[PDB]
């Protein structure tokens, strides 16, 4: 039988009775949290614990990269944007401290993974990449990123590189338009695809971009068996998990109904479909996974973080080194 899984979201600070009923379905493999869910660190710990009271095995995720994408804000250290870490004499050291601190904190409120870091290159072109990108030079970005990942891992967290093959060049937004990248496969392999390649080893999961690369595949990357099977698994040698990008955005609407979107997405090789912000679409997706009788991909458990979810991380020395280290660069407060 086919494999696959599904990442939901809720709309409140605590679980409504529908949220609990739907969490009980095994086809569901994770939940993602946004600003609207997050009130205080304690509140997030309670929410994680209430979710795990129902499904201890569910992956809990957040978009916490620092900079202008940081959901966990009050009670947490404000982590810089990756561009800010880019320009420092010791940016590799500051990147390791960033990833480890970010991940120790995100895990310290009972989450498993963040989707970090962004391996997209800043060409000063895409609206959505902006300061999130580590650099514009592929090898510099990738060295930096790789160190960020070393930190996450040191803290116990599985690292998730987004967005394959690269959102840097497409000058449209994936949430509203359908972004297109007309570059050749060799020009992508030479620029934007470099960090995925270099980090394919050290990455545990990847998220495809909803950009279309018509010189490679007519369909968007997350729907593309050429992008996901031939170039990624067979070529880049990637063995981790493939989280689809959010299937409620416009970059995903090329296929059709949300059930159809998750069919394309898992049939292309994604291990986990992300449906956010629409409960209706998430329930139609879920119906489709029920019908297909999916089983969770075996590798998903590899995303669950190994760090203790307590307040005891403050008394580790690596916490003081990271704090001092980061304060000196003027990244942290
Ligand atoms: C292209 C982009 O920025 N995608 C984001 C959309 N929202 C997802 C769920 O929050 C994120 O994981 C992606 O980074």
């Amino acid at each position: 039988h086919m494999q696959g899984s599904l990442m939901l979201d809720i709309g409140g600070t605590w679980l409504t009775a529908e949220d609990r009923q739907i969490l009980r379905h095994p086809e569901v493999g994770g939940l993602i949290i946004f600003a609207r869910n997050i009130e205080h660190p304690a509140q997030v710990r309670e929410l994680c614990a209430a979710i795990r009271a129902i499904r201890p095995d569910l992956l809990l995720a957040v978009d916490q990269e620092g900079g202008r994408v940081q959901r966990l804000r009050q009670g947490f250290v404000r982590l810089p944007a990756m561009r800010a870490i880019a320009d420092n004499p010791n940016a590799e050291e500051l990147a390791e401290h960033c990833g480890w601190l970010m991940a120790t904190e995100v895990q310290a409120v009972g989450l498993d993974l963040s989707f970090a870091p962004v391996l997209d290159l800043d060409h000063q072109r895409s609206a959505v990449v902006g300061s999130r990108a580590f650099e514009g030079d592929p090898e510099r970005a990738a060295l930096l990123a790789g160190a960020f990942i070393r930190g996450m891992h040191a803290a116990g967290m599985a690292a998730t590189g987004k967005h394959f093959p690269g959102h840097g060049w497409a000058e449209a937004d994936s949430a509203v338009a359908i972004p297109e990248d007309a570059r050749s496969l060799e020009e992508i392999r030479r620029s934007d695809l470099v960090p995925f390649a270099r980090l394919a080893g050290q990455l545990d999961a990847l998220m495809p971009a909803h950009v279309i690369y018509p010189q490679v595949d007519p369909q968007p990357a997350g729907f593309s068996r050429r992008w996901l099977q031939e170039i990624l698994r067979g070529e880049l040698k990637f063995d981790g998990v493939i989280f689809s990008d959010d299937l409620s955005m416009a970059g995903a609407h090329v296929v059709g109904d949300a059930a159809s979107r998750i069919e394309a997405a898992l049939a292309a090789g994604c291990d986990m479909g992300l449906v956010c912000n629409d409960r209706a679409s998430a329930e139609l997706a879920l119906a489709a996974l029920q019908r297909l009788k999916v089983t969770p991909p075996s590798r998903l458990q590899r995303m669950r973080g190994k760090g203790y979810a307590n307040t005891d991380y403050r008394q580790q020395p690596r916490w003081l080194e990271a704090l001092s280290a980061l304060r000196a660069a003027q990244l942290i407060d």
